[PDB]
C-alpha cells in the first residue's frame, strides 16, 4: 500500500535508476551476463599473461586504451595508462550522473566541485565492482577479461594496485545489489555533507536524508527477505574510504620511482589536497 | 518482535550505566554547568592540579601518559559492558578478543565525545576540565594528538544522542563482523544484525523529529575508523622521542 510519501520516494529510485542507465554505458546487469554465461559476442577475451595480452591488443577492440606507444618494456605502464583513461571517463560518466541528481546542480559552485572531488573515486570503487568477480575484470567495455593473478604478478608496485579492490569487490558483490539500487547509493555517496571543505552543508544534507529514505525504501522493497542490508550498505562506506587512502599512497610511490610517467590532469586537480 | 527489541534496549542501558560510571547526562551536566571541576588552561593549573585532584618533567609527555593509563581502564569498563550483550559471551573464545581487541579504540573516542565539547575534556571521573587549547599548545606532535577526537566529537555530537542510544551504537561497533582474524562470522554478524534492529527503533522512539538519524550514525563509523588509523599512525611517530619496564608491558 504505497503512501503518499513513500509514493515520492520511489519516484525519485525511479528518477534515478533511468539517469543512471542513460550515464554509465556498462551496467552490472551486463557485466554479470558477460562473466556468467552466453554465446553472443558477450564472450570476452581473456587475458591472463604476456602472450594473451599481446594478442589481447589484437583480438580487443582497445581503440583507444594504450597512448602512443607499446613497445615500451613493460606491460605494467601500458595497464597503467589504460586504467588512467578508463578513470577519466569514469569521471565523465559520473559527473553527468551527478547533474541528474535532483538539486544538485542548485548548489553553490565550489560544493558541486567539492562533492565531485570527493565522491567520484568511491563511486569507481564502488561500479569497479560490477565488473569483478574474485578471478578477475571486465575491461575495454567488457570486451575483455583481465585476470587477479595476472595483475598481481606485476612489476613491484603496480602489482599491488587491484588486489585491494579485488578484495572489496567479492565482499561488497555479496550484497547482491543490483543497478536500481547502486544508482541511489551512489547518489547517496556524492551528496555527502561532511566532504573537507563544503561551505553550505545544510543544503547537501537535505537532499542525502532524502536521498537515504529513498535508498532505505528501495533495498527493503527489493530486498525483502535481506535483513539490515542498508546498515551494511551504509557501513560498506568505509570500506571505499580505505580502498581510497591506500590507493593515494601507492600513487605516491609510482611518481617517484616512474619519472617518465604522470596522473592525467583530471586525476591530478582530485587528488590535489585531498 | 517489536518486543524483544526494546527489551533488549532497555537491557543494554541498564547494563551500560552499570559499566560506565561518567555517563554523557552526568558528564553533560558538569560541562553546561547545570562543584564545579578543577580547570586546566595551562602548565601551574595542571601542576595545581595534580596535587589537588592526585591523578593516580617533561608536561607533553606525562599528558600523553595519563591518556595511557586511562584508556587501559576504559578497555576493561568495555570488556565488561561486552560481556552483557547477548551471545557474546557464547561466541568462540578468540573471537571475543578478537572483537574487544578491534573494537576498544573506537569505542574509546565514541565514549571520549560525551565528555567533550568544543571547548576542552572533562578528566578523572569529571573532577577536572582540561582545555582543548592548552593540549593544543604541548610541543612535539603532542599539540594535536587530541585534536582530532575533539574534531570528531564536534561532529559527533552533533547528532545530541543519549545514552540508551549510546549503549546499542557500542554494542553494535562490537560485534563488527569484518574484524581480521574472525573464526565464525555468522554469531557475530547475527547479533549485530539483531542489535542494528534494536538501534533503528531506539533512534525512531527516542528521537521521532530527526530524520535518518539512524543511517547518520552509521556514517560516523567511516569517521572513527579514519580517527583509529590515523592515530596508531601518530603512536609510531611518537618512538623518534627519546624521553618502568613492568609499565611498559602494563600499557
Ligand atoms: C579504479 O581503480 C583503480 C585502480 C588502479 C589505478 C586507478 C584506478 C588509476 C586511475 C585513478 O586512480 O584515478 C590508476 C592510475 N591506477 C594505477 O595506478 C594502476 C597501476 C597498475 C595497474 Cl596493473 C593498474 C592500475
Ligand atoms: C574512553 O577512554 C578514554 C581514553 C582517554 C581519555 C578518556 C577516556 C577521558 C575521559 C575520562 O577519563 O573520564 C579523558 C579525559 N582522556 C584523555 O584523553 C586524558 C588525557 C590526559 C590525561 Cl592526564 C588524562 C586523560
Ligand atoms: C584499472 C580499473 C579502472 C576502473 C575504472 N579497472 O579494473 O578497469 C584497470 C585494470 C585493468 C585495466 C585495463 C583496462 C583496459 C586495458 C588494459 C590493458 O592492459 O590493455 C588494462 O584498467
Amino acid at each position: 500500500q504505497l503512501n503518499p510519501e513513500s509514493a515520492d520516494l520511489r519516484a525519485l529510485a525511479k528518477h534515478l535508476y533511468d539517469s543512471y542507465i542513460k550515464s554509465f554505458p556498462l551496467t552490472k546487469a551486463k557485466a554479470r551476463a558477460i562473466l556468467t554465461g552466453k554465446t553472443t559476442d558477450k564472450s570476452p577475451f581473456v587475458i591472463y599473461d604476456m602472450n594473451s595480452l599481446m594478442m589481447g591488443e589484437d583480438k580487443i577492440k582497445f581503440k583507444h586504451i594504450t597512448p602512443l606507444q607499446e613497445q615500451s618494456k613493460e606491460v605494467a605502464i601500458r595497464i597503467f595508462q589504460g586504467c588512467q583513461f578508463r578513470s577519466v571517463e569514469a569521471v565523465q560518466e559520473i559527473t553527468e550522473y551527478a547533474k541528474s541528481i535532483p538539486g544538485f546542480v542548485n548548489l553553490d559552485l565550489n560544493d558541486q566541485v567539492t562533492l565531485l572531488k570527493y565522491g567520484v573515486h568511491e563511486i569507481i570503487y564502488t561500479m569497479l565492482a560490477s565488473l569483478m568477480n574474485k578471478d578477475g575484470v571486465l575491461i575495454s567495455e567488457g570486451q575483455g577479461f583481465m585476470t587477479r593473478e595476472f595483475l598481481k604478478s606485476l612489476r613491484k608496485p603496480f602489482g599491488d594496485f587491484m588486489e585491494p579492490k579485488f578484495e572489496f569487490a567479492v565482499k561488497f558483490n555479496a550484497l547482491e545489489l543490483d543497478d536500481s539500487d547502486l544508482a541511489i547509493f551512489i547518489a547517496v555517496i556524492i551528496l555527502s555533507g561532511d566532504r573537507p571543505g563544503l561551505l553550505n552543508v545544510k543544503p547537501i544534507e537535505d537532499i542525502q536524508d532524502n536521498l537515504l529514505q529513498a535508498l532505505e525504501l528501495q533495498l527493503k522493497l527489493n530486498h525483502p527477505e535481506s535483513s539490515q542490508l542498508f546498515a551494511k550498505l551504509l557501513q560498506k562506506m568505509t570500506d571505499l574510504r580505505q580502498i581510497v587512502t591506500e590507493h593515494v599512497q601507492l600513487l605516491q610511490v609510482i611518481k617517484k620511482t616512474e619519472t617518465d610517467m604522470s596522473l592525467h590532469p583530471l586525476l591530478q586537480e582530485i587528488y590535489k589536497d585531498l
